[PDB]
């Protein structure tokens, strides 16, 4: 049996290991809880962490783990299964990216049109939309999102953004929350990930839905697709279970098990999702490198700087 | 008016000069010699080099020179335009990737079928081998299957896989040559580049061809697509010019002229090439890093130390 530390949204997370079970007679107990605290966790259990397997919303989230050697190696046959355009490769073979999640632009089609978005997610942060545009500053793609915006336009444009969208934009704990923040008509939209919507839309009806999504694409960075992974800890005591679980996640079998539960992007080029996503080819998104824990730092500091945090 | 290191084979370069001449009335100067000796030029030159533009059959040959800060950095919007599944980005932005080129076998259809081939790269270097592969071990691409090798399957494979070919393939000194040893019946099969066959086929009829291309698939390493650019010189005096010619090779119009010549593939999502390439998704190449100065010594320490050289 294995214990999985869950920093994935919970219906993720019990989807794949509902399945997993039920395909292995392996058991999963989740330890759920939100990406960094759980990173944080990891670190300080050091080799006494009870944890055999790390599953999170964001690969950035490996690159601290990663570098202080915490993670056990993969097979590359697994990592060639879902290396697919703009997915980053662990450069130590110690962790895996298995879903995409996309940036996008939801927004109040009952106040505005397409024919109403910017060209650019830079355009978003200005008095044009003053108060009219949320963020989520504390979400894990927010942070990727400035570490693309960095990478691609430097700092200044990355800070300008940041400094405009705390001016401007309307602040929300979560991207759940934003979303609503938009059905409620308390924002006419949001900077939020593609699944929340799509997840929204399967429980209500898209009819019932006053939002819709907008993708800036032409390789914007506000087009950006970031992934979600999972490694084995080192210090696991269950190694052919653990590294079991993460192969699954990786199946045929795995894959769907996760994109019928959740709209994100499979990364194997033979499963579909089911929700009607957008097709990634026309989402048109830029390929920027790999987060490394020294991009993550940095970007913090940018955040802070604009006086965001 | 330009002057332009080039590295690419002459077909090549002079087809995407021509063109952009044509479109621009820049005059274009080659340089023509092998990828190595020019990037040794260049490093001996160093900010009194008469080169503008290095145009080279492998990205690989970049490494050196930008870690010595030699090249000008491109821009973003650029590079977004040829990232393709697999190609390399560079990380200062000083250098692009434009065509890509696949490792095949080619083989003598009058002797052998695909039902003879095998399913790995590695099965090749073998005594059922004895005198019947071809190799070119001074080849760029050869070296950057080696850098592959020792990646995906580690340094041990990398090395029988070279004690191997020592000891059963026959050594030839040019893709080329080699590719002319399989028609003349000289060796029944040669691993090179795709490009060769197919321009050999269009002047010459595939109807009149013995030989014919194996693709190994399934993310084998030996089903390797590596990838040919350019980069414009940080000591360059025609910096608008020089730009000018790299954002044109990156270009719709630069892409047509060089994939009518040669049979490489195109990394921008609007070309087609005429030459009717085996899709690149159906190639099911595996993803590898970008080859860093350092991955290359190593790969060279390897030949050495398997006796190549
Ligand atoms: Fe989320
Ligand atoms: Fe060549």
């Amino acid at each position: 049996d294995i214990t999985v530390y869950n920093g994935q949204h919970k219906e993720a997370a019990t989807a794949v290991a509902k399945a997993f079970e039920q395909e292995t007679g392996i058991k999963v107990t989740l330890n759920s809880g939100k990406s960094e605290q759980l990173a944080g966790q990891l670190k300080e259990e050091g080799d006494k962490t009870p944890a055999d397997v790390f599953y999170t919303e964001q690969t950035a989230t490996f690159a601290d783990l990663s570098e202080a050697g915490l993670l056990a190696p993969i097979s590359e046959q697994t990592i060639q299964q879902t290396a697919q355009k703009g997915v980053p490769l662990a450069p130590k073979k110690d962790w895996i990216a298995l879903s995409g999640r996309s940036r996008v632009v939801v927004y109040d089609h009952t106040k505005l049109s397409e024919k109403d978005m910017e060209k650019s997610v830079l355009d978003y942060a200005t008095p044009k939309w003053k108060g009219k545009i949320g963020y989520v500053s504390t979400s894990g793609a927010f942070l990727e999102q400035v570490v693309a915006l960095s990478k691609m336009k430097g700092d200044k444009v990355a800070l300008n953004w940041l400094k405009g969208l705390k001016e401007n934009g309307k602040l929300y704990a979560k991207n759940s929350v934003a979303l609503q923040a938009v059905e409620n008509g308390e924002v006419p939209a949001a900077l939020i990930n593609n699944y929340y919507w799509y997840n929204l839309a399967k429980e209500k009806g898209v009819e019932n839905l006053k939002s819709r999504l907008y993708f800036v694409r032409h390789q914007d960075p506000g087009a950006l697709v970031s992934y979600s992974g999972a490694a084995v800890l080192k210090a696991s005591k269950n190694q052919a279970e653990a590294q079991k679980f993460v192969d699954f996640l990786a199946s045929k079998k795995g894959q769907e098990a996760l994109v019928a539960a959740r709209a994100e992007y499979p990364l194997r080029a033979d499963v579909v999702s089911p929700f009607n996503l957008e097709p990634y080819e026309k989402l048109e998104a830029p390929v920027v490198s790999a987060t490394t824990a020294q991009d993550k730092e940095h970007a913090i500091k940018l955040i802070e700087e604009a006086g965001l945090k």
